[PDB]
């Protein structure tokens, strides 16, 4: 009835509803990009967390965040039946009648939009451009702020197996970490100071099947946010799209591999010597395709800022130095907008 309260794709999908609606389909400029993607000119950066203390993984993981700022982590440590159960309490979720689904919703009484719950991202103009594609947005660092109201009590197992699997992505976090430290020779509590009782999220979306896989996309281009995030994907058959150099490439988290792609914060934080790349998901016309994509912030106690141990004299600040507030306000506000806001900080 209104601009403020977006459908719920999966049920227009289910609906079979003929073309999309205009509320989802994109400008002529957009869609020229969108339905064809090239394939990646150099192979898919691959690390093994096993031999990460390697000196040949860390010319890789170096390779990867220099030239991508993504790459496929292997050999993590993190159990199968672990990784295809969340993925599948996830998919029962979805698959719930409608009413049920509701009760989580991240529209509260309906009507006041909120971040966490299930739906999908701010709707903030009549006439902005909604993904195909909803979400189910819940925090999980720190534990304390849980808001267990929005995490579903149908699959039963739900909140033990998120609370698992969250777990052992956060030892993953703290080994990316500590490698990373030692290619921008930084000592390692740099980041832990700043990850220390931050935030962390949960984003399993869900990206139903198109009509017109060429007038929509799955998740708008965007870079993420957070200091980096680890994505997962059930059976990915396609639809995860990076940009490099103007140039976007088709990527595929092949099963049981978890993708770990840097996001703004830490492209500033390392004054651009690794990057964040923007990536988006565009949709298909039979299947549809699930994933969850793990957050991790830095908390609100330093400035967003290059790192002083990397400003020496051959390399100085190369983005501005901005408060954890204004620069939490530029991202959270230019997702849904087309210009990125991390550029407005080069200097
Ligand atoms: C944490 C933040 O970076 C993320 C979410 O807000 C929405 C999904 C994409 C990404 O931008
Ligand atoms: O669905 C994907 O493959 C990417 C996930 C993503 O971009 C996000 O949730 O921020
Ligand atoms: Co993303």
């Amino acid at each position: 009835e209104s601009w403020r309260t977006p459908a719920i794709v999966q049920e227009l999908a289910a609906a079979g509803v003929e073309e999309p609606p205009s509320r989802y389909v994109l400008g002529e400029k957009d869609r020229s990009d969108e339905l064809v993607a090239a394939e990646l000119p150099e192979p898919i950066p691959v690390v093994d967390l096993s031999r990460l203390a390697g000196a040949d993984e860390a010319a890789k993981l170096r390779a990867a965040l220099q030239n991508w700022g993504f790459f496929l982590l292997t050999n993590h440590g993190v159990e199968t039946s672990l990784m295809d159960d969340v993925l599948n309490l996830a998919r029962e979720f979805f698959n719930q009648p409608i009413e049920r689904k509701r009760k989580f919703s991240n529209l509260i009484d309906g009507k006041n939009f909120q971040v966490e719950g299930y739906g999908t991202d701010r709707v903030v103009t009549q006439d902005q451009i909604l993904d195909w594609s909803d979400r189910l947005f819940l925090r999980v660092e720190p534990k304390e702020e849980r808001n267990l109201a929005f995490w579903p009590d149908h699959p039963e197992s739900f909140r033990d197996v998120l609370n698992e699997y969250a777990s052992r992505t956060k030892r993953i976090r703290d080994d990316i970490v500590q490698a990373m430290s030692k290619l921008l020779g930084l000592d390692e509590d740099y980041f832990f100071d700043r990850l220390n009782k931050a935030p962390a999220f949960a984003r399993f979306n869900y990206y139903p099947p198109c009509p017109r896989p060429d007038l929509v996309f799955g998740v708008r281009p965007h870079s993420d946010g957070s200091l980096f995030t680890i994505l997962l994907v059930d059976e990915d058959v396609g639809g995860l799209q990076i940009q490099r150099d103007g140039k976007w490439y088709n990527v595929q988290v092949t099963p049981n591999t978890l993708l770990i792609n840097l996001g703004d914060t830490m492209e500033v934080l390392c004054n651009g010597i690794f990057r964040s790349p923007v990536h988006r998901v565009v949709t298909n016309a039979e299947r549809e395709r699930i994933s969850l994509a793990m957050l991790y912030s830095v908390n609100d106690e330093k400035d967003i800022g290059p790192a002083a141990g990397l400003l020496d004299e051959n390399r100085p600040a190369r983005y501005r130095k901005v408060s954890v507030g204004e620069f939490r306000a530029g991202i959270f506000g230019k997702f849904s907008r087309r210009e990125r806001y991390i550029d407005s900080l080069k200097i």
